[PDB]
């Protein structure tokens, strides 16, 4: 995994109400392997149940993602997970909600 990415800079402040990583995919409902967009904080599916975050990563161009499932951040453009100090705040509140 990384420790930077140039998309870094597109991580947007985190909602007051924080996050909910129970939360339904927001198109299909499941809620199985969802992911957080770091720039508009919708909740969508992974790749392998209806791949609407994927489908987000296109309609939207934003490009990181956080798992509910194991708190790993990917970046759509660099086809990797990244960890910086950037994302601390948003996995410390993630992490509190899941566990707790
Ligand atoms: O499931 C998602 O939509 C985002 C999370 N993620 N996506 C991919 C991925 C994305 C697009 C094409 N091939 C692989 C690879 C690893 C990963 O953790
Ligand atoms: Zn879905
Ligand atoms: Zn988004
Ligand atoms: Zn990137």
């Amino acid at each position: 995994p990384l420790p930077w990415c140039p998309h870094l800079v597109a991580v947007c402040p985190i909602p007051a109400a924080g996050l909910d990583v129970t939360q339904p995919c927001g198109d299909c409902g499941t809620i199985q392997e969802n992911w957080v967009c770091l720039s508009c904080y919708q909740v969508y599916c992974g790749r392998y149940i209806n791949g609407h975050m994927l489908q987000h990563h296109g309609n939207s161009g934003h490009p990181l993602v956080l798992s509910y499932i194991d708190l790993s951040a990917w970046c759509y453009y660099c086809q990797a997970y990244v960890h910086h100090q950037a994302l601390l705040d948003v996995k410390n509140i993630a992490h509190q909600n899941k566990f707790g």
